[PDB]
């Protein structure tokens, strides 16, 4: 049917054209958005930058 969003904008300074992640300015100093990590920001966050490009099946398991 005729589905949309209310309207996803970069939520950093307000650009419509570009993305969040696409705009350049630097990220608000609010929490990380990436992991919750209140503590670290998103241009530190370890995880972000994980190592290991290998996307072959990762540990397969429940719980
Ligand atoms: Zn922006
Ligand atoms: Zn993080």
């Amino acid at each position: 049917g005729s589905s949309g969003s209310s309207g996803d904008r970069c939520y950093n300074c307000g650009g419509l054209d570009h993305h969040a992640k696409e705009c350049k300015l630097p990220p608000q100093p609010k929490k990380c958005h990436f992991c919750q990590s209140i503590s670290h920001m998103v241009a530190s966050c370890p995880l972000k930058a994980q190592q290991g490009p290998s996307a072959q099946g990762s540990g397969p398991s429940s719980g």
